[PDB]
């Protein structure tokens, strides 16, 4: 048996969720649909011109490992909040929802990370990310027979930001490898892909990660290409797997030569996008650790997804379980 | 001119909202739909049983005073927190909303009140809260300034709870009084009123509130009569002007002899009550300070508590100002 079907690795951040109009993002220079970092002095202004808002569990890598537990598989997360209370509401959600963590904050500052996420009109959202306590994680914080022990680990590319994350990824990579496991990643964000493109790619040619997931614009930065087509043919000669999102359109798996086609699911409307590629990981990963097809793991990823954007929070608050029994996905 | 329209004081809270089936309550002994007092010890023991939630900044009072700057009028409030990031996330919220806020914590310890609100599937709240910092309200938190400028100057029967915050509502009703203003009260709870039904009638009865807010079960709880005429009956000859509201039968106004029926708004489906009452009293107040008619208060109360009724979060996120105005009540 295998303790853990997905372990996922991520910057462990509370979101403060704010709606905002379209001129709000220009005039505080906001980067719309993007995760854009500040410190904390940026933070404490934005802040200051926030609305009221409402506070949720979030990260990247925190709501797939959610969303994996919610589907019934066996999760766990590394993420280094501090000893506050924003870190005590990260710790209660993701342990509620019945995901292991078990990372030790290493004391009270710096903060536990908080993104002041401003939802428009249109359901996108655009993100200001202090990390703060996220900058402490490191090889210190791997659960090596956690690592050992689960069929998938994944992580974020959002943790080429913080200093020492990048070494913990690299000690997950080669115990998962060691013991017969697979890596996968998620590209995180198009800027994030900017930053740190010639490192993303050596992780997957060098064969560091063997699962890759990406929307059409990070595969598109990933390339710096306008052409998708170059884009799915160039991450498929890349890595073992790819999983593409794009957006209203579904998503492609690719592997090999093989393109799996899927569409995205009805949906009455778009509340808030914040998730939405977060729990396509979520149900993809769920699906490929219960022995599922290809495009079986692409429906169970839409699924997920569809849901996640019809409210706000990152997290599905219904049973993303019960949604798969019903639509035949089981 | 007048600086505020209506100055609310009370327990100033952090809610943490999370839905949970029947059985939930029965197990932890949680009476339903109603305030649950609890210590810190059974606070980290209900939190450890309570699923992913979300936080919103809560506080009967706060809620009204936010209800009432969404709506237009110009409010205030009283209301003691922690220097704590809960605390920072409530003062930030009602500051935001366009509310004078600047009572200012006296400590880290006792940390900010919080209360965990668990919604079951008929959309009934039923809230367990830690008072924390609400028990340090005192006299010395009186802005007499402000209550001198307020027309009127609201407060929660839940403030019978901590020690001293009734020496402050004390003071309130003798500086509001002394420059040509009112009082007014809610209920809050039939529990609260079972505790504090004397001191209550005699707020009322000496003229310290002249207006009093009550819903079906406190006006019943006030009299300890199953009967809701005598309880009508009652409370027109104990205060000035009673508001008395009736869940989906909407809610009557009496003053003196007058009884003003207003209808309630028919609801598609009811998401989470949790600030119906407390919305109502912006909604009246709103127009009572606009100087509007008793019903059109009314008209104004069950439309703000409508539409607060059908999200999650105790304070609307849409515009109130501009459904009063589609509604045409303006
Ligand atoms: N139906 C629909 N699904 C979306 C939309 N945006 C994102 N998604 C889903 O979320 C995933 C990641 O963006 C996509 O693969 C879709 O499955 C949308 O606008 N409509
Ligand atoms: N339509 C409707 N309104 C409610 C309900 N519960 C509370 N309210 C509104 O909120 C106020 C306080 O409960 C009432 O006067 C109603 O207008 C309900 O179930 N249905
Ligand atoms: N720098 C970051 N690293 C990881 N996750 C992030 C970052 N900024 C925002 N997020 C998370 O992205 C999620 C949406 O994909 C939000 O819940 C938010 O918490
Ligand atoms: N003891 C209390 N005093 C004042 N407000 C409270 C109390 N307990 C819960 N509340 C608030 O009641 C609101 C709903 O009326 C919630 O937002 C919650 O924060
Ligand atoms: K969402
Ligand atoms: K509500």
């Amino acid at each position: 048996m295998t303790r853990f079907d997905v372990l996922t690795v991520g910057n462990a951040i509370v979101d403060i969720i704010s709606r905002c109009n379209d001129q709000f993002l220009i005039d505080n220079q906001i980067t719309k649909a993007a995760m854009n970092l500040i410190d904390a002095e940026r933070a404490e202004l934005l802040y200051s011109r926030m609305g009221p808002a409402l506070e949720a569990s979030g990260g990247s890598a925190g709501n797939t490992a959610a969303g994996v537990a919610n589907l019934g598989g066996k999760a766990a997360y590394f993420g280094n909040v501090a000893a506050d209370q924003l870190g005590d509401i990260f710790t209660h959600d993701i342990r509620a929802q019945g995901v292991h963590y078990q990372t030790k904050p290493k004391g009270a500052f710096p903060p536990t990370a908080r993104s002041m996420i401003f939802v428009t009109e249109d359901g996108e959202r655009s993100m200001n990310t202090y990390l703060g306590a996220c900058v402490e994680l490191g090889p210190e914080d791997v659960e090596a027979d956690v690592v050992a022990d689960a069929k998938v680990t994944y992580f974020e590319g959002y943790l080429w930001d913080p200093p020492r994350a990048k070494e913990a990824i690299l000690d997950c990579a080669r115990i998962a490898h060691q013991h017969g496991r697979e890596m996968s990643m998620t590209l995180s964000d198009s800027f994030c892909v900017d930053r740190y493109r010639g490192e993303f790619l050596d992780l997957m040619r060098s064969g560091k990660v063997d699962i890759v997931f990406a929307n059409r614009q990070e595969a598109l930065s990933l390339y710096q290409t306008d052409d998708f087509e170059e884009a799915l043919n160039r991450i498929a000669a890349d890595c073992k797997i790819a999983a593409v999102t794009m957006s209203e359109n579904g998503a492609v798996i690719l592997k090999g030569r093989e393109r799996y086609y899927v569409n995205a699911i009805r949906i009455r409307e778009v509340v808030d996008t914040t998730g939405a590629g977060d729990l396509f990981a979520s149900g993809f990963l769920y699906g490929y650790t219960q022995g599922r097809s290809l495009e079986d793991c692409g429906k169970l990823g839409c699924l997920a997804a569809g849901i996640v954007i019809q409210q706000i929070g990152p997290r599905p608050m219904t049973s993303l379980s019960e949604a798969a029994k019903q639509a035949g996905l089981i």
